[PDB]
């Protein structure tokens, strides 16, 4: 998988705007910013709340107070589903990003096969990204109960 | 791995009673009964969407209504910890069983390595055991969001 100190893959993530589909080069979107990015295996799927959208929603103020410019949620889902999920969660403060063909996730080496559930999806992870460089990367290790969360990211700041 | 239709290996499970530590072959405990057995990776381990013991506690009367004689919970833990865990969850109904050296779990082929967390533990699974025969076996598959919860067992009944 990607290492700390490496620049993110020079790839895109998509978002639905009033302009239609926008494909953000992540290295442009995250340039000049301290960014918190977290991934889930799917929009609307269950994850310990502290480790995905609800956790980052309630910690958003504290994260921004410690210098985070942008908090973003990514998943192997399309941009319509990601928009709907943000709306359902009232994810005001969080940028919803779509990796619909799993290309960004595979470039990170953080894909996983869910077989009949949903095909290839993302592992759960969270990053602090400084000007496009991965500074902190925490990846779920479910068999050993490595129970990292938004607080883990807050403390890394 | 043990399979549906097979009879349990007569491996030992332990308990703490007024005699202190005691142990019995599992068929001494389960013969002549319809038993629901729920296994976890560890006592006091958290759940978010996975099956959990309080789910069996809430459905205990409905399980018994459908012919279950005994609801039991097993883990690779010792009997003092299993007793404490049962008390913490107000699980006086449920029989708390200890597989302290993982011999029962290994006999079933349902072990998993948790490495630095807790060494060798059990996968999360549930069984319906009719006079020693595993008539239903549901093993969790977290990557596909398949859970071995009490409702799954209730539907199998």
């Amino acid at each position: 998988m990607i290492a700390q100190g490496q620049t993110l893959p020079n790839a895109t993530l998509s978002q639905l705007t009033k302009e239609g589909m926008v494909h953000h080069p992540v290295l442009e979107l995250f340039a000049g910013k301290k960014v918190v990015l977290f991934a889930v295996p799917g929009a609307f799927t269950p994850t310990c709340s502290e480790a995905h959208l609800p956790g980052y929603i309630v910690l958003a103020d504290q994260l921004k107070a410690k210098g985070v410019d942008l908090i973003a949620s990514v998943s192997v889902n399309d941009a319509f589903v990601m928009k709907a999920w943000g709306e359902a969660q009232n994810a005001e403060e969080i940028l919803m990003l779509a990796d619909g063909d799993a290309s960004f996730t595979k470039a990170l080496g953080l894909e996983m096969d869910t077989a009949g559930f949903g095909g290839l999806r993302s592992q759960r992870y969270a990053m602090i990204i400084d000007n496009g460089v991965v500074t902190t990367l925490n990846v779920e290790a479910p068999k050993s109960f490595e129970v990292s969360n938004a607080e883990t990211i807050l403390a890394a700041l």
